């Protein structure tokens, strides 16, 4: 039947109240109130300069959207692509089963990229747009967004779908009447880490994470496709590592379904960055080869920190035959990206020190088999990894690693140098390692496992218990890390921050529950910087969780729906 | 492209090996080899009787399974689909996308049931089978299941499913050729509670629920309709409750569609068990009877035990009016139930005391205003309800309470008896309450929060850090929790026992990952009661939920596909 319901502003706070008919006040709608009750309405992420939403909504007509693109230029399809989504990214304003009334004011958006030709992601690129709304004529609306790139103007177009609302009383569907929002990121990279090589992801799954990614304006998917438990990309030239590696024939990524995910990610402002982990984190797939040791070694726990071990053996030729190879592979299908993941984490000197071929080419090579003597071995492979990956992708460009023995500040520039290096952090946000990489000037991305692991909290996949880094992180923790607190005056080199999901205990049916709606707690930390706590920014934040079922993401639930219907009520 | 491995049995594990084009030895897939390899092969859960699954496979046509309904009755109709399930229970052998190829045997499946008019759920009831499959002539094969109901044998067709294999290395579909089991549960009552008043539930997601726990054979659903933050159950007599009180119009369970979800779960022998929360628990729904103290009552930590407040007004004469109505509306969609879930959890004093109206009741009716007089009170409700409820049902019948503050076994034979109430326990396994009920007398529910509230572990929804009963329950914690421990020597007192799904941070989007794969660790628990922990089921539970999976079920994953594909290597 029909809402029995209306709601009103008091203090910041949508109240519920019945809606009486002996009343001459116009009853409001929950969303309808929480736009304008709501600091920043229902806006995900907040914007971070102008934010005028004005006092009033419109009438729209659904079927009268036009969409106007004033500046033509190589970005032409993909800023026709955007436009044509548009009008699917307002009907998520809409609930399901729900049908507007087809009447109201007709809504132009015209676009204004001021550089119609640039569509490279870069750390440098220009993210930031202006977005206009205010009524035009008799009859209908001018929405304008003006922005330096595609990039800008899609983040434009995000915002703007944002401000669309359904009456769910009347059946109208409403548009915010006077905007004026100037918007731009705080950090250049916000990311999302999937390993679908401890578990297999579809296709699908992969490019639905990237739909919900854009539309909190999360703008890199760093795929860790590679490690110990499989090999799912479909190298070509190394066809037997796929072949051997992969967790079934069918759990493979070919480079069509690369290519795919690639110009799905970029329509989307979304790089798709690879990863090869490397010198551990290898097992399947390189049997056969001898490049490898301790695969498969028992017991487990004296040669790595997860079954199965295995790691490369850097002193055969042959491997840097074989990296060339598997990186021109993913260099050619992975054409966006700017930058290239090679690991990194967790270099075992036992099992390199169990290996006869190792032993001897250290012996030979005047270097000793004591802990430090590895760490020889290790820059050894790192600098040739690194020739053929510069040699893959054609250039020399950045290359990011984890924390590790290897990134110690102590000794980094021994090995590495700050302007060839990103480090990915992922000690904690209060870790010594954090100050003294920024004060030799490396740059980071920050992924502190104390509250952007998304992992942690489950069962034990080992033994009993619950998996190492727990407790779960719940979105306020991960709200309240601040990379600018952890960085101080060297902020500017926090490049920003990277969500993980590894996949010991995820795959294609909880993707969707492991990173949303935390992922966006973590967008709008690293899109708006806010100075605020994660309770500033609970309504919304309770708002663009429903907007994620509503896209058909199996979105965690946060809070009872009453507590979103009656703010305030739900505290502690 | 074509599977590269095969897989052989040493010492229990099933080792992945290289499939050599130079042998002579039949490669066998993972499947094949974790059917004979495993004590108890694919089955979940085991059979407490017989378990003989020979040593070989035989190749049938998918085509050519034939159902033949032996004895005919009153539960022809209930048979007959079951019978028609049954295919597309075999299907789920063969993975997605994969085709088996239409040849092999032909299958005739015989079904005994042998009282056909059997089909009413009790306590009581017999869910016994007895499964034999054997060759039948040159080119079929005879399975036959005998039991002494249908409930038995929809079962006996459940474990029957099990025993085929897709392989996927020849594109055969495989069934185990030689096959003796008898087959009982231990405990007549294996239990899901849903709670669909936190949040709403789909009536699909609901459904899919039961199809799942018909997999696992688990037999009772617990509706947890209604509590403070909504009212969706509709009720055709006191509309106003629904009306006011459900999250809106469309979330709402109407009288087709409890009865859609009844016989549903009737077809697949699960009992839909409706509980009415009172006299704490309630709240939305019940504005302008005046029939509720407390409702949204501020600061509601000195009121309640969670956001909003609320509980009945005991002294109002017209409330069991209203609860006659609301339990005689249950009762006619709620058809199969054999017993009553009454709540009682959870009932403040200090709501009660801060009520004018129910003080001079307390005071006239010569009680005091202490903590024990309220007790008289609550007596006083539960009573008069209880006779309500015996109305509506048309009979006595069984009626669950939560363990409580009513429910101590020091006072409880003072307000309630063993005979007419059942207490549903959410203490620890090894709070004494549960021995000094026991020795009382009184049948139990086991829910030990510790083991089986499936809810525990996320972010918290008041305030920051993680809910209440962190951490997380894995599987193996669920597994090895035994009320023939718990109980002892009083074990044929415990009905059996139930997971939690409260649902202040789950709804339809997340109640796959929250069931599934745990709640089978539950069923197996419950139906065999094994002396063995969870390590020596391991294997299988990798399995079921690869099982669910194929389901469409968004089952949680436990671990690496990799130690599901190499038995052994992932330990702790
Ligand atoms: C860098 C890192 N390398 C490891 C990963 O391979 C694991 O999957 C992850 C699980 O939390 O832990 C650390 S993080
Ligand atoms: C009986 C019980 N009553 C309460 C429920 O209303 C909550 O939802 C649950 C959350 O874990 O905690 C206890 S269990």
């Amino acid at each position: 039947e029909d809402v029995v319901w209306r709601w009103s502003c008091d203090n910041g706070k949508c109240v519920k109240l019945k809606n009486d008919p002996r009343s001459s006040e116009p009853a409001l709608s929950l969303e309808a109130c929480k736009m304008f009750c709501n600091e920043y309405g229902l806006l995900w992420p907040r914007p971070t300069g102008e934010a005028d939403l004005g006092n009033f909504l419109s009438k729209i007509n659904l079927n009268s959207i036009e969409v106007k693109i004033l500046k033509k230029g190589a970005t032409d399809d993909l800023m026709e692509a955007a436009a044509k989504r548009f009008k699917e990214q307002v009907s998520l304003a809409i609930p399901r089963g729900s049908t507007p009334k087809l009447t109201g004011k007709a809504v132009d958006v015209y676009l204004v990229n001021e550089n119609p030709n640039e569509k490279a992601f870069s750390l440098e690129m220009d993210e930031s747009y202006g977005l206009r709304v205010s009524p035009s004529g008799a009859d209908r609306v001018n929405a304008t967004i003006t922005a330096n790139s595609f990039f800008g103007m899609r983040h434009g177009l995000e915002t703007l779908s944002q401000l669309f609302v359904f009456d769910d009383i009347r059946d109208h569907l409403l548009m915010v009447r006077d905007v004026n929002i100037s918007d731009k990121p705080v950090y250049p990279y916000r990311g999302i880490l999937l390993d679908t090589a401890r578990n297999y992801y579809s296709i699908e799954s992969i490019k639905r994470t990237i739909e919900a990614m854009a539309a909190v304006k999360l703008n890199t998917f760093h795929w860790h496709i590679t490690d110990s438990q499989s090999f799912p990309f479909v190298t070509t030239k190394r066809p037997n590592l796929y072949k051997f590696g992969a967790l079934s024939p069918q759990k493979v990524y070919t480079k069509a379904a690369i290519r795919e995910v690639v110009r799905f990610g970029l329509e989307r402002g979304v790089r798709v960055l690879p990863e090869f982990d490397a010198p551990a984190h290898v097992g399947e797939g390189w049997q056969d080869t001898d490049l490898t040791v301790c695969f498969k070694a028992e017991p487990w726990k004296s040669y790595c920190v997860e079954p199965p071990c295995g790691q490369l053996n850097p002193t055969k030729d042959e491997l840097y035959q074989y990296l060339e190879d598997i990186y021109s592979d993913m260099a050619e299908v992975f054409d966006t990206t700017d930058i290239f993941h090679m690991g990194g984490d967790e270099v075992s000197e036992a099992c390199w020190n169990s290996s006869d071929s190792i032993q001897n080419f250290m012996m030979q090579n005047r270097w000793d088999l004591d802990k430090e003597s590895f760490l020889k071995l290790w820059n050894y492979f790192q600098q040739k990894a690194q020739d053929k990956a510069y040699k893959a992708f054609g250039k020399k460009l950045p290359l990011i690693l984890w924390t590790s023995t290897l990134t110690n500040y102590k000794h980094i520039d021994d090995y590495l140098n700050k302007d060839d290096y990103i480090i990915q952090v992922w000690t904690t946000g209060v870790d010594p390692q954090i100050k003294g990489l920024l004060e030799k000037g490396y740059r980071l991305i920050m992924s502190n496992y104390d509250a952007l692991y998304f992992d942690c909290g489950y069962g034990a996949w080992v033994g009993a218990g619950n998996n190492w880094c727990s407790p779960y992180i719940g979105w306020q923790k991960v709200y309240d890390n601040s990379p600018a607190v952890i960085a101080l005056e060297h902020r500017d080199q926090v490049l920003g921050g990277e969500a993980a999901l590894w996949s010991e205990q995820s795959d294609t049916s909880t993707l969707d529950g492991r990173l949303w709606p935390r992922a966006a707690a973590l967008a709008e930390r690293l899109w708006a910087e806010p100075a605020t706590s994660w309770q500033d920014a609970e309504y919304r934040m309770l708002h663009i969780r429903e907007r994620l079922v509503r896209m058909g993401i199996q979105a965690e639930s946060l809070q009872p729906e009453w507590c979103y219907q009656n703010e305030g009520y739900c505290y502690s």
